[PDB]
């Protein structure tokens, strides 16, 4: 026995099973067949019924976050998330070198940013100008960032809509409020959960520590937008952007077109990588 093909979307993992959600907003437990490749939070599949069901197909994914293996390899734990959202706040102090960071996980995994300034109620008047500095970078470097207070509730019906229609993921240094965030959003393993506003959201322990570890300079470089334009173009195919004349990058910070503040951490990181 086993009832018609469906489509749906995983919501938790179960190991044996699977709890899967179809358009209907009904929920139903699945075995997994032998056949199927490795299963994550967020996957969409195909499935039979039979009040358990057995998943037949696994549909092809839009994006992939992936989280350090037990031995130290890239596993994934989501999947089809289109939005990661990079959360920090004036306390604990927000350095550039950490969000420049979670900004090349983004772009690594193929998932576009959000940045969230949470406790916008501490924004004292002495903070601001080593404030608005800092989120005036990312600001003109074309990034999406909205100023919140998960205490206040300034600003929240914004958030709400900027995660209406999308796949979300909250990360961000512990601290900043990222629980404080998701109980304001959600009042009442990877697991899948519905916005009353709209739009999804995948949380884990687990998920919430997602950074960045050890990489490739191709893709740092990558993972900074104004170098991504230029790079390939420093006479020197060997160019290392330091000292070195006919640097592409070198003759943009001149002009401007790089920030002091964006070389700096991609000297920072890079070298912090082996
Ligand atoms: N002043 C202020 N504090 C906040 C705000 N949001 C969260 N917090 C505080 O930040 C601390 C850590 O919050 P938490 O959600 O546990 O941080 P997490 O480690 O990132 O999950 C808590 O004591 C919260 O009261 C805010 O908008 N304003
Ligand atoms: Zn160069």
């Amino acid at each position: 026995d086993l009832g018609p093909e469906q489509t749906g979307q995983v919501i938790a993992h179960f190991g044996v099973q699977v709890e899967v959600e179809s358009a209907d907003g009904q929920v139903s437990r699945c075995h997994l067949r032998a056949n199927l490749p490795a299963l994550v939070t967020g996957d969409q599949v195909v499935w039979r019924a039979g009040g358990i069901g057995v998943i037949v197909a696994q549909l092809p994914r839009r994006s992939e976050l992936c989280r350090p293996d037990m031995r130290g390899l890239l596993k994934p734990v989501a999947a089809n998330v289109d939005r990661i959202v990079i959360v920090f706040a004036p306390r604990p102090e927000p350095h550039a070198n950490l969000i420049d960071r979670y900004l090349i996980a983004a772009e690594h995994a193929g998932i576009q940013p959000l940045l969230l300034l949470n406790k916008a109620d501490l924004v004292d008047e002495s903070n601001a100008e080593g404030i608005d500095a800092l989120l005036n970078v990312y600001r003109t470097l074309g990034y999406p960032l909205i100023e919140v207070s998960a205490f206040n509730g300034l600003a929240m019906d914004e958030l709400r809509g900027a995660l209406d229609g999308h796949v979300s993921v909250f990360v961000g240094q512990s601290g900043v409020g990222k629980s404080s965030l998701v109980n304001a959003l959600l009042p009442g393993t990877a697991r899948l959960f519905h916005f009353p506003g709209g739009g999804d959201l995948i949380d884990s322990p687990g998920i919430r520590e997602f950074g960045l570890g050890h990489v490739s300079r191709d893709d740092v470089e990558a993972g900074f937008i104004e170098f991504r334009d230029l790079l390939g173009h420093c006479r020197f195919r060997d160019c290392k952007h330091d000292r070195e004349p006919g640097c592409a990058l070198l003759q943009a910070l001149e002009d401007g077109r790089i920030m002091p503040q964006r070389m700096a951490s991609y000297r920072h990181i890079l070298a912090s990588m082996p």
